[PDB]
């Protein structure tokens, strides 16, 4: 796919999802900031 480990993504990952909510970051942190990864990807370049 890309260089660089996906853990560094995931801490980044952390960085936003903790931001917008806290509780139960380690599923909730995966499915935000995977589900925008989706988002961006849709939107236009």
């Amino acid at each position: 796919g890309m260089p660089r480990d996906p853990e560094q993504r995931y801490e980044q990952c952390q960085q936003q999802c903790e931001r917008q909510r806290r509780g139960q970051e380690q599923t909730l942190c995966r499915r935000r900031c995977e589900q925008r990864r989706q988002q961006e990807e849709r939107e236009r370049q």
